[PDB]
């Protein structure tokens, strides 16, 4: 649970801050400085340049978003996926990682055999740098007008240390050994425009130096070209630390690498501290030529940066993104269905509330700005879908993405079990919010529950039972019970191939038919000896389907007290 | 519907980038320097100041998020939130608009005179400069301790020529007006320490120089000092452009602003460039000294910035937030209750897949990462959830959260926990289908079954469990007590306890043989219906052997009460 934070507040904390220290571990995280190292950069140029041109795009949502699903997508999902790209403008696209996945060998093998990739667009093949692995991925894209094969080895601090157990000549050998496995195999593959990639991979965890010297070597080897040049991708796999350290780290690269007109600078951030758009953006302004991303930032974890968002946060800015996001819906329905998971309601330029005015007074300044628009229109013998976009809380006209202004005029589960520990079968909360819509508060929604399912005696009241279980795995267990029936006092008996069915069978001499449908039971506190909520589905006869809910110190006393309330629910 | 771009390239477009002109209408669209004017601040000190304390935060769930609602809390859904932000360590929460609503009035009633404040939270309403609007924000916080009074009106270029057609001197006026009113009313309730914030709203589609204007211009009335500081807030009500130049413009007016040792400078970022949270940490390294924003980036259309995000981005990188997130799931399920709205998938440090590694070689890297820092503290004889974290793919411990790594296998329509079910009908615990994730990590449906059945339904050693006679109290809330014929490492012994029902007994029972068995948790289900039916038990424990292990066990019988021993057996077995 939540503890409210109460230890000193720091040394020299200003009065009008009454906060207080956590007791959260803060020690076993250091600042970026210490846990990787200091920013290198004099004299940074990021922060006064303003972006003014597109940046050159590739989408990893085939191989990055898709490794990324609890629903990997289906082979149609796929070509659904990568027709878009395609159709949005995208002329970079990376379509699998060949040598660790059949599925991904298949698609790239069907997208180059049935002719389905575009003159203008070139494919790109995520690998690693073992010779097995390289030889495959040229394996499978044989036969390609043209591809980007993108090899990677980690490079970071932690990764040397703890995963590879290697230095860094060691680890700068992996890469250029890859390098030159790769420039080996496209000599082997005549025809096929090959074009490689390199990156470090956890490249914000890394020395920045070692970075620029794992990246040079890597392009001694593949020998770029201006005509032919290489991407240097250099991802924030985890984001890491503030996005103007990302974009410094960036900046210094791009001055600092060799050969740099032969290099495209590629950016691959992450969102894991929610930066992702930011890291990119400055990273930008840094220098970088190239950024892969997702389409409503799908990737591992948090997600790759959102290729959405930074196209419509250049088009909101007067600067062409080079892609159609005219119709952002379609793109939002689609990338639904191949990734299988939702945009949520609030994600820039795509979720459903993000062009959605609630507030009376934000509803009227929108109106005198669409009405100014409008008076400046028909003042200058002009459409104001052409004027400049002038409208108070909207930062685009809804209708240049498809979309529309939208000016717009129970918690059972939830504190059933915050407040009482009860987890409640779904169809159980339904029942029982059902009933609940004749607000109600949590202490009245409390006593209606039991009201309903703890409370009832009548008809039926269980007294006490005897349980005689067999020994035996398998053998048959009896019960006899003291119950009343409308006050009186009577004895059941009853077999069965547990307790349960035992009472429930015992019952039928009572002229209760009952018939268990479903049946749950949870512990209430963590321990050896704590309380048991039962929930008894049963069909009822003197035929009614009723949920019975049951507490006691003992499983089977929870599950037989279940079974009491489903039979006064039936009536 | 969707045209691919075909329009000519740039001039001076590189031959390697083949893009080509959309039909946007970006001529509709001015770069922000066109749009409000060029922020120039050669000399800025933001980018070479790291984070090393927390600001003052300010929760604006209650108003903020509230207004940005399909349906607006409910006084039970506001009373829970108000809750949940104290007990996190909020000590500014804006609780409403009671002047605007009269169901926010209400609730600032309802925690005034239930004495629901705790004497170090100071609770914030806000207001238009309305002054029979400010009358009743006041009215409103009759009898409250201590209140910040937020007063606002909006500032921005666009807003001052469509919006109000007014002049600089009138705009300011309304603001400075609405200074003298709350002034004369503070006056008129004695009982209450009264403090204000002044937010120019739209800040970020207002010139500086303008808002620094009408700022100094209303704190000339309300007369700050460094002991009774003001807030001004300046929000992105949108988010206009790149957080740098957000972040410039408060750095700015922190050195320029009259008077700012008795200024409290308070950023209030949206997120419609996705990028509030950036705004949020940058602006804090200009020199701002407190933020307003909602746990989980609730609030009016791309929301207000994330609490969580940016107090857990100080936790990660060694800063103490001074707010306890180590039960992020207890937040995220209250902020769901409230809010009516789902924190997304991937949220940062919140979604659901954020601990999750679905990538072969991320779950090995992982694991070598995780095996090392435990090496590391048997070598210092030291917890080594006490100590640096190390793990490859993972910012932070999720224990630290409450919450649990999760390497997530994929099933041959696929997914552990909906095969199990839907094959074998096993709704297996959600924490028992990560332990066993690990365990195949350490697939067909087959596989994963054959797999299932070698973990959890097999072993026979060290204990098998023959037979028992369970000698249950007739009546409510007797002891139980059990005798059991059990081989123990093939040796028949028998074992006797005594509990609150046979599983209790059973726990009890095995103590005797040299295994502590510590249930943590129980859950049992149907499997079928009639004489075909049968119970799944599941049962977690930290289980000892004569050292300890948390695992999970698994039982299935004709019995609710041999489905639970089963389970316990299977605890038993995996421990060993
Ligand atoms: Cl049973
Ligand atoms: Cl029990
Ligand atoms: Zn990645
Ligand atoms: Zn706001």
């Amino acid at each position: 649970t939540i503890v409210k934070p109460a230890g000193p507040p720091r040394v020299g904390q200003p009065s009008w801050n009454p906060q207080r220290a956590s007791s959260m571990p803060v020690n076993r995280y250091r600042p970026f400085a210490e846990e990787v190292e200091p920013i290198r950069l004099r004299n940074r140029t990021w922060p006064d340049r303003v972006i003014d041109r597109a940046p050159l795009w590739c989408a990893v949502d085939l191989r990055d978003g898709n490794q990324a699903l609890i629903d990997p997508m289906s082979p149609a999902r796929k070509r659904r996926m990568f027709d878009l790209l395609v159709r949005m403008g995208y002329k970079e696209i990376e379509v699998g990682f060949p040598s660790a996945s059949q599925t991904d060998f298949d698609f790239v093998r069907e997208i180059i055999e049935q002719g389905a990739i575009p003159d203008d667009v070139t494919i790109q093949v995520l690998t690693q740098c073992r010779p097995e692995l390289i030889e495959r991925t040229f394996q499978a894209c044989s036969g390609a007008p043209r591809a980007i094969v993108h090899f990677y080895n980690s490079t970071s601090i932690l990764q040397r240390r703890v995963v590879f157990r290697a230095n860094r000549a060691e680890v700068q050998a992996i890469a250029t050994d890859g390098a030159r496995k790769c420039v080996e195999q496209a000599a082997k593959y005549p025809g096929t425009q090959w074009r490689f990639e390199y990156s470090p991979e956890s490249y914000t965890g890394t020395e920045l130096e070692y970075a620029k010297q794992v990246c040079d070597a890597v392009g001694e080897v593949i020998a770029p070209t201006p005509e032919r040049p290489i991407i240097f991708n250099l991802p924030a796999t985890v984001e890491m630390t503030t996005p103007n350290v990302y974009a410094d780290s960036i900046e210094w690269m791009s001055r600092n690498l060799a050969n740099r007109e032969s290099v495209i600078l590629s950016l691959h951030p992450h969102n894991d501290r929610g930066t992702a758009v930011a890291a990119a953006e400055l990273g930008f302004a840094a220098g970088a030529d190239r950024i892969e991303g997702c389409l409503f930032g799908n990737g591992e974890r948090t997600g790759n940066v959102c290729l959405v968002t930074l196209g419509l946060n250049l088009f909101s800015r007067g600067v062409d993104p080079q892609i159609d996001f005219s119709n952002i819906d379609e793109i939002r329905r689609t990338v639904e269905y191949c990734n299988q998971l939702p945009v949520h309601e609030r994600h820039p330029y795509g979720g459903d509330l993000v062009y959605t005015a609630f507030s009376g007074s934000h509803q009227d300044a929108i109106n005198k700005g669409l009405d100014a628009m409008k008076l400046d229109a028909d003042a200058a013998d002009c459409d104001v879908d052409d004027m400049l976009w002038q409208v108070p809380y909207l930062p685009i006209d809804p209708r240049d993405v498809g979309r529309t202004y939208e000016a717009v005029i129970g918690g059972v589960a939830y504190i059933m079990k915050t407040d009482h520990g009860l987890s409640l079968p779904r169809r159980l909360q339904i029942e029982f919010s059902q009933v609940i819509q004749k607000e109600v508060s949590p202490k009245e929604m409390w006593d209606a529950f039991a009201e309903e399912y703890l409370a009832p005696v009548r008809p039926l009241e269980r007294i006490r039972q005897h349980v005689d279980a067999a020994d035996d795995d398998g053998g048959t267990t009896s019960i006899t019970a003291t119950v009343k029936i409308n006050g009186v006092e009577t004895e059941i008996s009853g077999s069965g191939n547990g307790p349960l069915a035992a009472f429930v069978h015992a019952l039928a001499d009572v002229g209760f038919d009952v018939a268990v449908l479903d049946y749950y039971e949870h512990a209430m506190s963590a321990g050896d000896d704590a309380q048991a909520a039962a929930y008894v589905e049963a069909s009822v006869t003197i035929s009614k389907t009723v949920w019975g809910v049951g507490i006691a110190p003992s499983i089977t006393t929870a599950s037989l007290r279940a079974v009491v309330s489903a039979v006064n629910r039936a009536a």
